[PDB]
């Protein structure tokens, strides 16, 4: 689950924030939102950052259209496969 | 699941956006919100677009009152039946 998380969190932060010097925030921002997705928070108005109803209209730029596709795959794997695999373990 | 999705996404976009020329957005807007519903995002302030607490007060018009009924059926089928059918598969 933590691997699937970084599989998603690192490409997202890299696509959306491409002018980042090294910082401790980079360690927070690759775990924070991907973790709250596990609990069904999809951050609906932040997925497409070039949409008109975006809450993040300023990080629109090249490649950012990739992040919906990424998150669609992430949640299917994380929210459906991996959480219910853990539940299946707990059921046993 | 993708069929149930378009069963809902196409009537919604057609009822709510009736003056649309052909566009690539039509391909996004028939998949985008119906997919995030699968993960429990109901877009609560967008369902009834003629309600006072609406975030979409401008797409109010004829037929738009049909879209709550549509989405009520969609999520029951998608969120409850189809996701837990997939989970039941995964459990086996
Ligand atoms: C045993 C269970 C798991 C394994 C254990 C190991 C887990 C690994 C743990 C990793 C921790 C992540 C690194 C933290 C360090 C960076 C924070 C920091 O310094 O800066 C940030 C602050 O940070 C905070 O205020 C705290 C944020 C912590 C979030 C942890 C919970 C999220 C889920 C995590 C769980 C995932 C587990 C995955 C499981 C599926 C902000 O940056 P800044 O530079 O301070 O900015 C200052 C300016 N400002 C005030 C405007 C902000
Ligand atoms: C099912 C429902 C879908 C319909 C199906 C048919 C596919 C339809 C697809 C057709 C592809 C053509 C559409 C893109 C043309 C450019 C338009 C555009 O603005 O793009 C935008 C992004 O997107 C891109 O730049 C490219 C997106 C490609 C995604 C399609 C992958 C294949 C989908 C499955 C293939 C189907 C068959 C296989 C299925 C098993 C440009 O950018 P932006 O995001 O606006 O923001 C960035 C910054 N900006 C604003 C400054 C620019
Ligand atoms: C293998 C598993 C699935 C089967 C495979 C096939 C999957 C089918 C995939 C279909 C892809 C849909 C077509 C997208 C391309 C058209 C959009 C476009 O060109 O422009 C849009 C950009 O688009 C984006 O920024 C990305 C949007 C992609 C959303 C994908 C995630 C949702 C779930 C998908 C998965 C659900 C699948 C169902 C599963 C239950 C914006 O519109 P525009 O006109 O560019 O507007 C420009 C102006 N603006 C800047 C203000 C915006
Ligand atoms: C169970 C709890 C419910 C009570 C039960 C009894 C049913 C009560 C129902 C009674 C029906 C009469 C009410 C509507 C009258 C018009 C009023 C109106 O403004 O309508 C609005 C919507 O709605 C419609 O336009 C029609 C809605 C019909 C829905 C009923 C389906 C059957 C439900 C089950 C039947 C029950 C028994 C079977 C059960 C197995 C029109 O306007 P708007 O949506 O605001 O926006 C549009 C644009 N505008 C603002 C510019 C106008
Ligand atoms: C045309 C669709 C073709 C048909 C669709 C199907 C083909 C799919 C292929 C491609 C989809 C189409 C890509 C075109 C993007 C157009 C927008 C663009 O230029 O965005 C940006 C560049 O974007 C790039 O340079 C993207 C480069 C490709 C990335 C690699 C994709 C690999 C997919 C892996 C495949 C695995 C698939 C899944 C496996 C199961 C720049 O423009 P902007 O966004 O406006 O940014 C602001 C620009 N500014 C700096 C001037 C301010
Ligand atoms: C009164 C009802 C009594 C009982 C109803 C209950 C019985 C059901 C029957 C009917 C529901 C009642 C509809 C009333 C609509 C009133 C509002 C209206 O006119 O809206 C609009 C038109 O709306 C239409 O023209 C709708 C036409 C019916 C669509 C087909 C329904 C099929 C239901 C399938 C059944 C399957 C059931 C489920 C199967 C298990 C116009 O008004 P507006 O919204 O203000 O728009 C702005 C107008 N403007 C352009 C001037 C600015
Ligand atoms: C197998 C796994 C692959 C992924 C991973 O684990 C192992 O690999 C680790 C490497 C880590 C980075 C190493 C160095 C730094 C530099 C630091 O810069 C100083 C700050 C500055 C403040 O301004 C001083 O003044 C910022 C943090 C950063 C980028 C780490 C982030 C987390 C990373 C990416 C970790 C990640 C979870
Ligand atoms: C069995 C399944 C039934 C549903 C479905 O799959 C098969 O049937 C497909 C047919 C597709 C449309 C075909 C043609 C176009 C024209 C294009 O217009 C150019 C843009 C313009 C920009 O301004 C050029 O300049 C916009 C897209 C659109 C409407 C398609 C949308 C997706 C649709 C509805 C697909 C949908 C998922
Ligand atoms: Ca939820």
């Amino acid at each position: 689950m933590a691997l699937v998380l970084l599989s998603f969190g690192v490409p997202r932060k890299a696509i959306l924030y491409p002018h980042e010097e090294p910082s401790w925030s980079l360690a927070k921002d690759i775990v924070f939102h991907p973790y709250w997705m596990i609990f069904g928070e999809v951050y609906a108005y932040e997925i497409d950052v070039c949409a008109n109803d975006s809450t993040l209209p300023t990080i629109c730029g090249p490649g950012t259209w990739l992040t919906p596709f990424l998150q669609a795959v992430y949640l299917f794997v994380q929210y459906i496969i991996m959480v219910n695999l853990l539940i299946a373990f707990f059921n046993q």
